[PDB]
């Protein structure tokens, strides 16, 4: 999902929340 290019802008690990898978 487009879950995973939110979660890297929020700094990847360091965002605290585990990578979305789809």
């Amino acid at each position: 999902g487009d879950a995973y290019a939110q979660w890297l802008a929020d700094g990847g690990p360091s965002s605290g929340r585990p990578p979305p898978s789809g």
